[PDB]
């Protein structure tokens, strides 16, 4: 509350850190779904259904030019990319299956990383 504080967690590498994450999902095998933006004119449902489209690229635009004000905005854009993928793939497909990989991938970094 006022004039009363938590100590102090140091924040200072964290724009570093979710710049190294990102690298590393970037060049994943399974990243390939997840690199660009979806192609809204050339993929039929897409436009309308998934609200908060959210991709690879788009991330480290944003990571780039201090559009994430800490990192657990980073995180939810991170995680919004496979939540996506799972709300328009099905699970037994290619694609469905390597939003699971890179979720899994993402989650054990992040813990690692910072937990």
């Amino acid at each position: 509350s006022m004039s009363v504080k938590k100590p102090k967690r140091d924040d200072s590498k964290d724009l570093a850190l979710c710049s190294m994450i990102l690298t590393e999902m970037e060049t994943h095998e399974d990243a390939w779904p997840f690199l660009l933006p979806v192609n809204l004119k050339l993929v039929p449902g897409y436009k309308k259904v998934i609200k908060k489209p959210m991709d690879f690229s788009t991330i480290r635009e944003k990571l780039s030019s201090g559009q994430y004000p800490n990192l657990e905005t980073f995180a939810l854009d991170v995680r919004l990319v496979f939540d996506n993928c799972e709300t328009f793939n099905e699970d037994d497909s290619d694609i469905g299956r390597a939003g699971h990989n890179m979720r899994k991938y993402f989650e054990k970094k992040w813990t690692d990383t910072f937990k």
